[PDB]
């Protein structure tokens, strides 16, 4: 058995973002609107129930883990059930939760040498948390074969380079090099259970939509509904083909490449506060719902028992 | 009038802390305990209730500007409450939260050369931010004299140094300079009505109580109620004078130096998860209220009218 447990769903800014007054956050502010808040992108795993392993840190990491019990197991004054985190980028709104884990080091951190190049640079997270207790502990993801973490040691991490978007700050933003995104394969060793994770997709080519049918659950971008939705909010001037994130509507879509996956488990996660589809009373929602496809949110179990 | 909002009144790691199960924090998640949850100190400042001036940013901003509608007037489909941000040290607690901020770049910040250099080095947050447009647009605190934020020109900061508590990543830990760490005397300049705020206070001197007779709000650390506390809870090593914390109870407590101050208001803040002052069952509750010292919380109003 894989325990999956999203801690957070929504994109960068969260849902409602601070500083936004679309449809979407002003409707859940006046209370005209049937939509559940959500944190940013963070999801948990576990072979065993007890041990887990954090994929990405959000700055919300805090209330993440209060609202999940099995992350406080008091097993004594000081503790905690993350036993591993693994970065699969190094966007803010992935590693910037590792300063609020400061107090618990050192910690085991999975991430690419791309990833700690940023984190050691223009983000040195590794530098900084260093002096407390050990920081943070470098263990490589090399671009090909897998990983297995000690802690959870029938899962199976096998990483995939996607088409690179690297962070603002970044050295490299204008020379992107494979590392700067990964997707996960993770696999229960036991059952053969597969779990698809991918919340950053901004291109999808034939050798990713090989792996994808050996996969039982899809857990996919689901940032935008439309490319130009940052526009038609009139919030921003960003696509998200710019981005690096495909949308669900349109040519090449997630709707028309997850049309392809009828039999897998599909769920849309890190989707942004623009987004129509979290709106349960939308349109969109209607035909995501109608094709098989989830939409994730803050507390979501997802328990992957077999392959198919 | 001056509008004083708590958005956060526990100090580093909040209340309760995420890896700590001393008898506060197990006590909270037990429920066998009177005591409400808090985040990381941040306290909010305004003359005019619109325009709001943020001194620190702690990793709970998120929450803390949720959970205070003034922050978003929804005057445009971006747009916030903050206008400014003021910091007093370059702590991870009181800097991390700029992070969260980066939709709503630029940002008039006001810190001292000492914080400047630690966010331009060791945790370079005006390095990072400047790919989000504009990123954070510095202004330098001096040592003496006053200064005035445009969007609360009715209020008068006068910034003080406190005893030197650099940051554990920052190059000068071991080299404490005068900037490193600052108190404020807040002055409506309508009323002559003045806030004391340092909720970092480790040491007290003649000239430092001079001051504080001119204030009509004391708001100040509250993070100890025994120096040795970490010990006592057996969560930690490390004493409030090691931290730069002056205790409540004790020799040169701070229940000791506000005992001279009985025509001021008196709110503890910055209270760490170990403290029994966050118990309202507590004998130690009892004496900070039987004293006129009250402990702040997340949420709290302080409503400055006039000068006594
Ligand atoms: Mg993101
Ligand atoms: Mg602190
Ligand atoms: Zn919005
Ligand atoms: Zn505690």
């Amino acid at each position: 058995m894989m325990y999956i447990q999203v801690l957070g769903s929504a994109a960068g800014g969260g849902f409602p973002q601070w500083n936004c007054n679309c449809v979407n956050c002003k409707g859940y502010r006046d209370g005209t609107l049937k939509a559940t808040a959500r944190t940013q992108s963070s999801i948990a795993l576990s072979d065993d129930g007890v041990h887990w392993i954090l994929c990405n840190a959000s700055p919300d990491i805090r209330a993440q883990l209060q609202a999940f019990a099995p992350m406080q197991p008091a097993r004594a004054l000081r503790d905690t059930g993350i036993n591993a985190i693994v970065l699969l980028d190094s966007q803010i709104d992935h590693t910037t939760g590792l300063l609020s884990l400061r107090e618990g080091c050192p910690h085991q951190v999975w991430c690419t040498d791309m990833v700690h190049q940023d984190l050691t640079t223009g983000f040195p997270l590794f530098n900084m948390l260093s002096h407390w207790n050990g920081g943070l502990q470098w263990n490589r993801i090399e671009l090909e074969g897998s990983f297995v973490i000690d802690a959870c040691p029938n899962l199976k991490f096998t990483p995939f380079p996607l088409r690179s978007a690297a962070p603002p700050y970044s050295p490299h933003r204008f020379d992107p090099h494979p590392g700067d995104n990964l997707g996960l394969m993770v696999e229960d060793t036991r059952t053969g259970g597969k779990l698809f994770y991918a919340p950053g997709l901004g291109q999808v080519d034939e050798k990713l939509l090989a792996m994808m049918h050996g996969a039982d659950c899809l857990l996919v971008d689901g940032t935008l509904w439309e490319d130009d939705e940052m526009q038609r909010r009139g919030v921003g001037t960003r696509t998200g083909r710019e981005m690096g994130h495909l949308a669900q509507n349109g040519p090449g879509g997630t709707l028309e490449v997850l049309d392809g996956f009828p039999r897998q488990r599909k769920v849309l996660i890190h989707i942004n506060n623009t987004n129509p589809i979290l709106d349960e009373n939308s349109p969109e929602r209607a035909e995501v719902l109608r094709r098989g496809v989830e939409v994730a949110f803050d507390g979501m179990s997802i328990e992957l028992l077999e392959h198919h």
